[PDB]
């Protein structure tokens, strides 16, 4: 296989856990599952098909063939319209978050987030000199009354809210999916205060129950009024590609794409976008997603099945409908450090819930994306044994 | 055969001139000269060599093999040391300028530039809410006394200076190269005021006399104190790749690389960086550069030689030692619009000097990078006919 690990080493990849550690920490894709061979063929085809145009400056919002297909995919998933002029290619959601935090917000502005949300996203906002304020959540995500109060309070305090940051589908870290009714209630609150929502949908294509799909995006439900949606190829084809996209209404997408950043450099990742375009065009992307989702489902079920047969009675686990993560809620007198100590005795790396915000009791995030079923089962056995 | 133009069309590439126009406007690489076949092999080689590691998140400051080689190349060119921990990979200088304008500057800060400088760079700074202030220049670039006055007056007014932006080698648009003595004088002024210099060196590798190398960078001459240097593969391999790098002192490179942007997304363009790394490793990059510099030299010499008649007619032209551009100065009584109207009658697109700042009399930028010598000669003939 071309998905070998001979160069999966510090200094090449972002992080490698210490030797001997079964790594359920990061939401990385298992190396054997990364579609190296598919992307090799994609670059081969794209460079032949697009020729010199693959190496020239790209069309500023992104090559139109990819724009067109991404809009059509959004519309099909939402059941609601999406025009190509609403789409703007990015070099990854991390870069898109940086762009929004510096172009749709100014230093000192506040970003409202759920009590638990993406830790490195918070770090982007903080490092862009934005203030963070958490909002109470339940098993369906941000609570509408709590958001209403936070926006009302912020106003009276003179705290300008730049945007509300939400990951509504296959939430990082809890795995939950916000249902339609909650989505509408949060949009109503945001509209009343006329505050922008930034909807980070990195896991949207990773529903693990076949023939089930997430509810329509916040952006589509709002008719793209005062919502920007961020999507990425990181969790479907490979994070190293540094390619994603952004959906907004035509006016805002157009405004962003006329920034000097885009006029100076063109499409934010042109050559790679054409490679990925060839995969969408041929159906190979969807064939890959079907196989990958089936691989993730098997890993989810192996990890859930082992933990459930083995966990203590006080630990609660809600099977996620998709994405990369399980969320364990111990609560009670259970101590996060004590649980992490058990993970260390087990030789397993997991992610501490406190990284993501405030938990009711103790919470732990475990990834099932990075290891095969048998190793996940072994990690659950070891964790269970240590924790008993 | 792979550097074809069958997809060199609106919606794929950034811009295409109107039909029938000989395009000496943009500093684009002639499509036939873009090394499509070379990059195809590079992606094939990188994905086979690096395997799954080419599609995972990359090492945050950039894969070490590329860092190490870029540091060594800087050291060789400067004749002065550069360590790999001083190098950060970027997704192009446009992105790097955005990052610096929003991380090392805040809205309302001033950027000092030469009276003539990169127009789309100015647009990045303005769209990031920075104020621009032009500083007088001569044939060697920014004047030190003028920079000192600009900084001293800014300090008097409490106008925070974010940085001084300079392109010292094969300047866009004039083509000049700042000599060593002027580089040191500017560094002395900036050091006394403790202001950062952002040194944009997009054309540094494009000296068109095979034995000649530019002077050492401002950054190296300063010992990387209070200078950040930006480099790109746009002008050497292809702008669509969206790949460049940044050189700074270890402390600043390290601080930038711990930003949430890099922790969240890893290397800013991982897969493409590995393809390009394989070209550096084999010598193929340098062999390409030798051939491409020879092609540019032929184009420069063709265009310059053909403009002989105009120069003897009062138009002034200083032949550039490198880069992509010629700069014509028409003098007094010549009007830029009149000259542009003649270009229109000639069916030739050129770049108005007013795009870049304040000219002494009329100035025009002509690119020799985008067309073969015969077409450049025909454009010169038509221009001279229209202007006579
Ligand atoms: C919610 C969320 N958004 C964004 C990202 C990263 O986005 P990208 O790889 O496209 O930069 C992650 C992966 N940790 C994530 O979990
Ligand atoms: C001075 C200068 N800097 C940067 C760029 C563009 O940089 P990049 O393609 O790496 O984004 C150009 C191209 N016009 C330039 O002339």
């Amino acid at each position: 296989s071309l998905s070998h690990t001979r160069q999966w080493r510090p200094g090449v990849v972002q992080e490698v856990a210490p030797a001997g550690v079964l790594d359920l920490g990061p939401g990385y894709i298992e190396p054997a599952l990364l579609p190296v061979r598919l992307l090799r063929g994609a670059y081969e085809q794209a460079l032949a098909e697009y020729g010199a145009a693959a190496l020239g400056y790209g069309h500023d919002p992104g090559a139109q063939p990819l724009r067109d297909r991404l809009a059509a995919r959004a519309a099909a998933a939402d059941g609601l319209p999406c025009d190509p002029d609403q789409v703007l290619l990015t070099s990854g959601t991390s870069q898109a978050l940086y762009l929004l935090a510096t172009s749709l917000a100014a230093p000192g502005d506040t970003v409202l987030t759920e009590e638990l949300c993406y830790d490195l996203g918070q770090r982007i906002f903080r490092d862009c000199s934005l203030r963070l304020r958490q909002v109470a959540m339940d098993g369906s995500g941000m609570l509408p009354d709590a958001l209403d109060r936070a926006l009302t309070e912020g106003a009276r305090a003179g705290a300008k809210t730049a945007f509300v940051y939400l990951t509504p589908t296959h939430h990082n870290p809890t795995g939950h999916t916000m249902p339609l009714a909650r989505r509408r209630l949060l949009l109503e609150v945001a509209a009343r205060h006329d505050v922008l929502i930034v909807e980070d949908d990195a896991y949207t294509e990773l529903s693990l129950i076949p023939d089930r799909t997430p509810p329509p995006s916040l952006a589509a439900l709002a008719g793209y009024r005062r919502v920007v949606r961020l999507c990425s190829f990181s969790k479907t084809l490979g994070p190293g590609l540094r390619l994603g996209w952004l959906l907004a209404d035509r006016e805002l997408a157009g405004r962003l794409a006329t920034h000097g950043l885009f006029v100076s450099g063109g499409s934010l990742n042109h050559t790679t976008s054409l490679a990925v375009s060839t995969l969408l065009a041929s159906g190979a992307y969807d064939r890959h997603l079907d196989a990958f989702r089936a691989q993730l489902r098997a890993r989810r079920d192996a990890l859930v099945g082992a933990l459930r047969a083995m966990l203590d009675d006080g630990v609660e686990l809600r099977t996620p409908e998709g994405g990369f993560f399980l969320w364990l809620r111990a609560g009670d007198g259970a101590d996060e450090r004590e649980l992490l100590d058990g993970a260390a005795r087990a030789g397993v790396r997991i992610a501490a819930g406190s990284r993501f915000g405030t938990t009711q009791g103790a919470g732990l995030r475990l990834a099932f994306s990075f290891n095969p079923p048998a190793l996940l089962e072994q990690a659950a056995k070891r964790l269970t044994t240590a924790w008993s």
